[PDB]
């Protein structure tokens, strides 16, 4: 069903994450972690303290798709188990470094063709696929976008609800 998913998304905040490569999204799916640039790290930390759920919606550049979505379970933390991100040209490991723990809600893909009817008020009402890494998605658009994804029957939202 979709009832527990709707409960997790209630009064949530949503952020578009743009990854330059599939390898980083795969590593985030396997390890339950994400790292971003300091400007976005600051926005996510503020959002985490502000809302019952902060949802990251992932898209790999040039893929034409979203690759799933996850809920922050922590603020960013440094030190600890390092992460072998694939870094773009211009990208050093120091610029990442802050690591958020995340709980996946859906690891399934959604093609942009299916979200063409959803516009983001916080990005000039452009289609929600359009946006820089870290762009916030308004509540109603973000909720409807997450509800478009195919159900991921491998995930049990009971433990996610308990984190709240
Ligand atoms: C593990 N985290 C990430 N991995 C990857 Cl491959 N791309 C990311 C990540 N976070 C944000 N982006 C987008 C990006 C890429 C290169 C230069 C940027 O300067 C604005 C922005």
């Amino acid at each position: 069903g979709t009832s527990k998913l709707k409960y997790v998304l209630q009064d949530a905040r949503f952020f578009l994450i743009k990854s330059n490569n599939h390898e980083n999204v795969s590593l985030a799916k396997a390890k339950g972690v994400w790292s971003t640039l300091p400007v976005n790290e600051k926005k996510l930390n503020l959002a985490f303290r502000s809302a019952r759920s902060v949802i990251l919606i992932f898209s790999v550049r040039e893929s034409g798709k979203f690759q799933g979505f996850a809920r922050l379970s922590s603020e960013s933390h440094h030190g600890g188990s390092p992460i072998h991100w694939v870094l773009p040209a211009g990208m050093s490991a120091k610029m990442l470094g802050g690591v958020f723990k995340i709980d996946w809600i859906c690891r399934r893909e959604l093609p942009f063709t299916k979200s063409a009817h959803l516009t983001n008020p916080w990005n000039e009402h452009k289609p929600v696929k359009i946006g820089r890494d870290g762009q916030e998605i308004e509540l109603e658009c973000g909720t409807q976008l997450c509800l478009l994804f195919p159900p991921d029957e491998s995930i049990d939202l009971y433990q996610v609800i308990h984190k709240m």
